[PDB]
């Protein structure tokens, strides 16, 4: 009578935590969702040979809509787990699933797994510089969210870096690029104006976190907004005040140019 | 020639990941140290039995001082981990190591693992609200640091979560209850009547993240001081303006009391 939520990790199958492949094995039925994050290391196959059970994979209706109709229903006699990319209640809402079970009688428990938002750290800026996240949207129609700008101006003003969780439609297999996220940048600024991101703005890329070569950048935009940095997922950085470790670690592991070694105090 | 950052985890030697432990097991020689933090739900044997290798650990002063004289020189004819808990390079001075790896000419990856950045998301507040993190540390002698208050003021002044690390004494063992942490602020609170924590300030806390069965708890400091949260680490976190989906998450899960659905939100 458990839920497990159970998270997959960064790239490929390897990324779940032995903890989490082991209560995996033992559960009686296994969900699954691909909508929230891109594995680009893997396959539902790899997935499911890994754990040994046929893996029902939910859209975003599914759960949104009738989680608690077609996963909580078998919870409720069996031991249930529903695996999700990167781990499962961040930057996601499916915190607001534990509360569903909760009402449904059911008990939950989490199994974390590496996130984007804490490997981070591997681009060498002190996680705890990191001020306010935010998401780039894809523009819709007339609709253009720009709110995520607003943001890096207020981190940037306290000297924090900005995190900058890059848009998906898994359905459409479409996944933002850091360069889509750096035109839309540049296209607010030239609404808002506020000298927040210009072709002089320093930003870190790190795309496919958790692969054993993952690519990590920094430079200008008006040097990387046309640049290739592979297949997605790519997350978007846009750094505060960097600490002098911070740039030489930049530019030793990231190519940034040797100028920001030179940090403006 | 390789040397493998590989991050332990939360909790126990299960929250290390699928992909760390392949990685670890096929290493000539496994490194590790505890002094940045500990695996409070496990033993170095514990480890050593699951890895299935004998590991050497390093103090603070053998990973600052010589890292590249104990553990590089090995790693240029061989595999080499290098364990540390949660995920690597989220410790503020770990980076670093990959740049001495560089010079040593030598190759390094990173192997990641759930971090508390991001467990912290069982605790039902969203992770892009968070703002810049601190650490609480004991006063001593004619020092009183009072940082990590400033932090906590300027993050909440933009409606931002503040997630606080315990003060911890690795080698002796010891930790920072969440208790020892709230009667700090209060002091804090009254030294600099700043008006940021109080007997009525809503806090939230997490202990033995990781762990199937943690400690998650959320009320006021008056109701909470004293309250027994369990065996450490205590995490301790000072919440913002929440979204109502947060205060319904930590009234269902945390135990929090009604008054913060109309009170905090
Ligand atoms: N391996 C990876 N490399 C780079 N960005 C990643 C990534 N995994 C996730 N992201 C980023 O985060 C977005 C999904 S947001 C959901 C995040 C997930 N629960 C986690 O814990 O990571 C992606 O569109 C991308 O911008
Ligand atoms: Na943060």
């Amino acid at each position: 009578m458990v839920l497990y939520f159970i998270g997959l990790g960064l790239y490929d199958e390897r990324d779940i935590t032995v903890k989490g492949l082991e209560i995996a094995k033992k559960c009686d039925y296994v969900f699954a969702e691909f909508y929230t994050s891109l594995m680009a290391g893997t396959t539902l196959g790899r997935i499911q040979k890994l754990i040994g059970k046929e893996i029902r994979v939910l859209s975003r209706e599914d759960v949104e809509l009738n989680f608690e109709n077609i996963v909580l229903p078998l919870a409720k006699e069996n031991d249930v787990a529903f695996l999700t990319p990167g781990d499962p209640l961040v930057a996601t809402t499916h915190a607001e699933l534990r509360i569903r079970a909760k009402r449904a009688g059911v008990e939950s428990y989490v199994i974390h797994a590496p996130s984007i938002y804490s490997a981070v750290g591997i681009t060498g800026l002190h996680i705890y510089k990191f001020g306010k996240s935010a998401t780039v949207a894809y523009p819709e129609g007339n609709w253009f969210p720009t709110s995520y700008y607003d943001v890096i101006k207020e981190n940037a003003e306290r000297g924090l870096h900005t995190l900058l969780f890059l848009d998906i439609k898994a359905e459409k297999r479409m996944y933002m690029t850091a360069n889509e996220a750096m035109e839309l940048l540049l296209k607010v600024e030239d609404m808002k104006k506020g000298g927040v991101m210009t072709d002089d703005t320093l930003v870190v890329v790190l795309a496919r976190a958790g692969s054993l070569n993952p690519t990590i950048r920094a430079g200008y935009v008006k040097d990387l907004i046309r640049e290739d940095f592979g297949d997605p997922p790519h997350i978007l950085i846009v750094p505060g005040k960097l600490h002098i470790v911070e740039a030489e670690y930049l530019v030793e592991i990231a190519g940034a140019p040797r100028e920001i070694l030179r940090v403006n105090v």
